């Protein structure tokens, strides 16, 4: 069938907030079983004092899962808890929960209790309809189901002890026949209710020490805990994360016994135990450790132990490891298989078994300990190889058997775009969630499979997560961003500029992005045929290549290509488009008008007319006055040129008279400073000759013009005239007519939408301070590439991080090779960064809230 | 080949107003609304609840001591668990089905539960509560202790899912049976209501009628009934079901998912989503369903969703209206049980051939357009199964959805065949008399149905300490009514005593003849002396009274038909403990014991006879004598002797024909019985047969070519005890059957070794030994004759004598005697499930609502 991996796992356990928590709690051996009055007061109807208990049962994100405070006061703890650990279980795995909605994911609930339900149901008068919403068992599984978007099987089970193990079994069952291509598993357990643990304490099931001495002779009974786990299970070609590979997993139940119900036959166990590896094909030699069921009882642990003596150890040459997690923390009951399951995977992620406790002599009604058959991880020992197998067994019966083959994939070679910076971007509830993903991704800055792992599960929206970051790993200037996301629809618009952006060197930094480079040479074949090489001219090392007029037109233009290239891989499409002069081409193309040839050959054919061509000297000056002041003061044959800002124009025409206005306007006291332009009067009727043979080459490169959306605003034609035919199209005329025609620019900036963000399309944001004064204060403005900037690469993704900061999704995983999954083994775990605002406490029933 | 085919093979319950399926039908067919308002459960009115709720009759009653369970235990077992155990039984049983046959299999077990009241009353008080309340009430228990009791070693879980709860169990144990995981599975739904608490919850939740009414389907739904409700069906791979009730075709469930209404809210998209899929992924047709059991809560909400999801999924392209129906209209809402409740109806429809009507539909939902344009069709009066597949829908509160597809078994009745006139023997086992009395009256009244008959005797093998109880009775003979006892405890020795000359009688057989295993064993006999002119069969139907006095005849015939005897008793799996032989009733104590075959011992009798009659030795006489065998040997004139030691105070004497007459006609004077026996005018173990040796010795050594020793078991009567040990009592050789006719036949002697309590079987054509029998073995012993002597039908007789080895304790299925009938049952065999009765004079506790915080 279909090959079935463990893909992510989160947890609360006792003393354990989270999994890194609990690790560090098993291998350094401090015991998670505690006597504090917690629950109940310390020895209560003679109970026990000791058990394991969660650190803390109030907390719950209420609104991110939808719940209302009514609601969520009067849901079980155990649901609360769970619906936070199967969404850390998912991220865990490298997932976004949001790939899985409307899937036939399957969910499995391990549980054994309804204490909360009786609780809330004490009072006729006064209880609420809604507790049964979130008390009653199945709900448990169909509020997952519910708020995850699940579709496949939900369904609660009870199997006593054994009951997250047989949800692990029966979810791996339904992905390894096809039925479910994913699947939640989980198992839940508190300690609310006195009573409970009275009934235990009377049929002799409670050891009077409260502790799980599993495996030696002072074994007694066990010690009651807490437990709150999930696993998210998928088919092979859906993980990113891999812990394990379920070979098999199964359930027997050990039928009759002259002994009675809750006699455990290590007969049956040990029939399971090898029907399982006989129908996985594994041989008893290839296992290196066994997590037992391991209570710790006087009948219990012979029967299993030498169940397991006898399926696995009849003709082996090596010991066989064995360790039981309850020694550490107590019997979670029905969450013991998965809180097993995670003390295993924690060991081999970190290739060191976590060891017992309590293990001091060897119970003598076991001989394979006497004799080395078995061994006891008392001490933390190496992994060194080999199949993991898991027991999980019910009070009444039901057994369940699991056989893991671990992950062993090492680290990757060493690889070159490893040394390229990256982007890390984080989304969270809270500040502090953040920061925590930022932290531990530069902690690990060279672990590829990490960082794209972290990437993915950050595109949460804003209302959801309120709170986001980045940072630029391997680069020079960088550090954590974090900002609360204004509220909003924030549309995209695309400012593409025009001419005195280019610079020796520009692009050169980028160049070692594959997608850009191979934009670049893609311009440059456009080019060829007349003797130019884009990629050549980006290279010059000549301070004059720009000032040829063609160099300069093609290599802006091929750039911003280049640009929208960068951005377009990253699934970002523009709700408005400006351009500047010359940025029209790219506009062009950015709207998908021009073809990246067409408008590469439209700039070449734009800068090579000019040069066949004689025009008289022009000049063009920056004027600090207004449009309208212009028209008036402008001398005969000036003209304004661009209409940049309120209080910024520039103007062009005949080389002396300019530079006589600007000489007059100087005496004034008015702001005038001539613009280098290579003795050009660009977009003046002094164009007006260039037009026609400029004409007649664009209509060979534009056979067939295409409509411009209602996202691009032109600048070159007045509004009033945007229905006309000229401006349809981008079009051979349409391109000519920009040439000779004024900017409009700031006319079509006061268009923008407020909380717009504002990409500058450009070699060099010249137009950043333009684009503030011209635009409503609640727009954002982010520059992607600076003037001799030492690493334009580092300044881009850092506005793609800015880009993220807005609210805006671009994933800079497309910008680089894709990493190979699975990830290695050790890749660090994702579930303990995860951070949620606990900052209410909810409802939990109080022991004296039941019957005594 | 998907997979492996699954069928219905058994079921049972215990609904509202109905202690089992026979009266849950009852009410169904009769319209009656097993909805009630009495105070059974808490006081009605109680918090504002509504009055009405689907209860069942008796919640009180286990039969403790045949599950185990001891009077502490039963008392803190939760209701639910207790009846379910029950149920189960008797689901299995209603397949014909032994339990017994399952134990140590990897059948599974799936309980669809929603409740654990029971724990929480038993839990109330920390200073009293004891640990085992915790073993008989925690939810997985529910499913444990079934596998537990019965053996079961596959998959067991109780699972919930709120309302679709045992229709998902039902869905799990379909796919475990399908992949080949299981051979067979319980499926359970249980719930009660014994926390009124519980009812509030709902009641603000808004899911309650305030008419305690589910009006499904119709206008005036506003909210559903709560019921109780205990359920079992049986799931078996095809090749392992008796009965049939029907196919599972597909099986599936699937969960609703976000739904911006809230959890709650039922997505008829989803449902429709998960009916097409299914029936998509059997390869099976729209237009094929006759019928569809829809949820049908009678909700303002999911009524239209539902059944417009059906309409899309099922009614796009058929030209027929397609039947719905709602089985919570008539006994509520059992939630988690909801699911195998409506099943229960379904093959309780299809087994009558008639749906069970609705109750409460009186104007259409207006939100639901198939049924005002007759798209769908409401059953609210009784109409009749015309075929087609069928589906039922469970969908719980929560989301999680289920759909099965079934198909009815269609077998029609058996074509009317020869052996279908016969008499037949039923077999009765049962906690109580009255539950024995119950199956025997039950198939006396279906005396024709084979199918039934044959289930019936296929579950009676239960051990006496199960079931102390046993019956019988010959079924479709002329005499004849119920024997029922109790069963005398203790192991029972079988022993078979083969009866020798005397028992002769002219058409003796001929009655057994109809069996077709007898008339085989006849016919081979018959093949055996077909050389030497004889036919068995002919002999057996001679109307000729002297036919039997020709010595060759009545040799050959005795033999063959004890032969067919010890035949009929193998086919049931019999074997005997010990084996006595009289005379030449010891041939046959040689086949019995495995030493001859049928061809030698029946030339062995020939052979004897032909001997003896070929030698032409003067005539001779024997008599049975009313004296002891010593008082005989002095009163025994010159030439007489002591033939035959029957028991303390009778004797058979031979000698020569003038001497044992006049001896016996003084006899007669001096008040004395003497009888003379028919042997052909010749003297028999006596001296007078030493002659006949030689000749006789050669043609066995012909017959009997390679001797097989004598088992322990066959106690001989021709060698005295202090020589049973000697090499001549070690073989059935040719040896042994010489001296078997020379010597006297010592059976008082054997009778003595007969051990206390044995079950003693007389094979012969008439039960002549029955009274020496009696006077000669422990009066601890039971006596069954087999056949007797001019009876009109010696196959009644037969049967009964079966009949008395089984109350007796003893395990020999009178099915194995005639035609196996063919499986699956025909559809409308009688049920089962109803017909079992237990020991239910205890009142166990069941908690009152005073046991919960108020
Ligand atoms: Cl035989």
């Amino acid at each position: 069938g279909e090959e079935v991996v463990i893909a992510g796992m989160s947890g609360k356990l006792p003393e354990s907030e989270n999994l890194q928590e609990f690790w560090d709690n098993l291998i350094g051996g401090v015991d998670m079983v505690t006597d504090d009055d917690r629950r109940w007061k310390a020895g209560l109807y003679g109970l026990p004092r000791r058990s394991g208990k969660l650190k803390d049962l109030s907390r719950f994100d209420a609104s991110f899962f939808g719940v209302h405070p009514k609601q969520a006061h009067t849901m079980d703890p155990q649901l609360r808890l769970l619906l936070e650990v199967t969404y850390e279980a998912i991220v865990d795995g490298g997932i976004n929960p949001d790939s899985l909605r409307g899937t036939h994911t399957g969910v499995w609930v391990g549980v054994s209790g309804s204490e909360t339900s009786e609780a809330l149901s004490r009072d006729p008068e006064t209880l609420v309809g809604y507790s049964m919403v979130g008390c009653q068992r199945a709900m448990m599984a169909n509020r997952l189901s519910f708020f995850f978007d699940f579709r496949g099987p939900s369904i609660a089970l009870d199997t006593a002890c054994s009951s997250s193990l047989m949800a692990l079994q029966n979810a791996y069952q339904a992905i390894h026949s096809g039925q479910c291509p994913a699947a939640i598993v989980g198992g839940i357990n508190v300690l609310l209710k006195p009573n409970t643990s009275v009934q235990f304490l009377r049929l002799g099931m409670l050891s009077p020490e409260g502790t799980c001495k599993a495996f030696d002779t002072a074994g007694n009974g066990y010690c009651r805990s807490e437990g709150v786990v999930a696993v998210l299970l998928t088919k092979k070609s859906l993980a990113r994360r891999v812990y394990a590979t379920i070979l098999n997993a199964g359930t027997n139940t050990d039928g009759f016994k002259e002994q009675g119900v809750t006699f455990p036959s290590g007969d049956i166990q040990e029939q399971l135990i090898r029907s399982l590896y006989q129908s996985a094909g594994v041989a008893p030699e290839s296992f290196e450790y066994i997590e037992a069921h391991g209570t710790g009882t006087k009948v219990g642990d012979p029967q299993e132990l030498n169940g397991i003596t006898r399926a696995l150890c009849a003709t082996r040459q090596e010991p066989l490891l064995i360790g039981s997690t309850k020694s550490n923390m107590g019997h979670p009951e029905p969450a013991s298989g998965l809180a097993a399951l995670a003390k295993v995977l924690l060991s081999l992620e970190h290739g060191l078994w976590a060891p017992n406790l309590h293990f001091h002599s060897p119970n003598p009604e076991i001989p394979a300990l006497l004799d080395g058959r078995l061994q006891v991880v008392d001490q933390p020992l190496p992994v060194r190889g080999g199949n993991v197998g898991i027991n999980s067994f019910g009070f009444g019966g039901s057994n369940v058997h699991i056989i893991l083959r671990p992950n062993t994939q090492p680290p990757p070679a060493p690889a070159p775009h490893a040394t390229l910076p990256r982007l890390l971007r984080a989304s969270g509830r809270t500040p502090e969630a953040v920061q925590k993903l930022l932290e531990q991704g530069l902690r690990h800055s060279q672990d590829l499979a990490f960082l794209s792992m972290l990437n993915d599960i950050a595109a949460v929206p804003a209302t959801a997560m309120p709170f986001r970051g980045y940072a630029v790993l391997g680069g020079e200037r960088g550090g954590p961003e974090v900002q609360q996301v204004p509220a909003g629809e924030r549309p995209l618009w695309f400012i593409c500029s025009g001419m005195g952006t280019q610079w020796r060197g520009m692009g050169l930094s980028l160049m070692r992005l594959d997608r850009f480079r191979d934009s670049i040479l893609r311009s440059d074949e456009a080019v060829k045929p007349f003797g130019l090489k884009v990629s050549q001219l980006l290279l010059s090392t000549d301070e004059s290549t720009f000032d040829d007029i063609v160099h300069s037109f093609v290599s802006l233009t091929a750039i911003q290509i280049g640009l929208i290239d960068l951005l377009s891989c990253m699934g970002l499409r523009p709700d408005g488009i400006v351009g500047h002069s010359l940025g029209e081409v790219a506009c062009g193309y950015a709207d998908g008008c021009l073809s990246q040839e067409e408008a590469v050959l439209a700039a070449y054919w734009r800068g090579q007319c000019i040069k066949e061509a004689h025009l008289p000297p022009g000049a063009m000056a920056a004027v600090g006055l207004s449009w309208e002041e212009c028209k008036q003061r402008c001398p005969p044959g000036v003209v304004p040129a661009c209409h940049n800002s309120k209080d910024t124009v520039t103007i062009s025409g005949p080389q002396a008279p300019v530079f006589e206005f600007v000489e007059q306007l100087r005496k004034e006291g008015v702001f005038a400073k001539e613009v280098r332009t290579g003795g050009m009067a660009f977009h003046s009727y002094f164009m007006e000759a260039i037009a026609p043979p400029l004409l007649q080459e664009l209509k060979k490169v534009i056979r067939e013009p295409k409509p411009r959306s209602a996202r691009w605003l032109s600048t070159s034609i007045p509004e009033a005239q945007w229905h006309s035919s000229l401006a349809r199209t981008s079009s051979a005329e349409y391109n000519v007519n920009n040439l000779v025609s004024p900017v409009l620019f700031q006319e079509a900036l006061w268009h923008v939408p407020e909380h717009a963000v504002v990409l500058e399309i450009a070699p060099h944001a010249l137009l950043q301070a333009v684009l503030k004064r011209g635009l409503k204060p609640s727009c954002t403005i982010i520059p992607l590439m600076k003037k001799d900037h030492r690493d334009n690469l580092e300044f881009f993704l850092a506005g793609i991080g800015r880009l993220h900061l807005s609210g805006i999704d671009a994933n800079p995983n497309a910008l680089f090779p894709p990493v190979e999954f699975p990830a290695p083994r050790g890749t660090p775990l994702i579930s303990p960064l995860i951070k949620w605002d606990h900052s209410l406490a909810w409802d939990v029933p109080a022991a004296e809230d039941f019957p005594n």
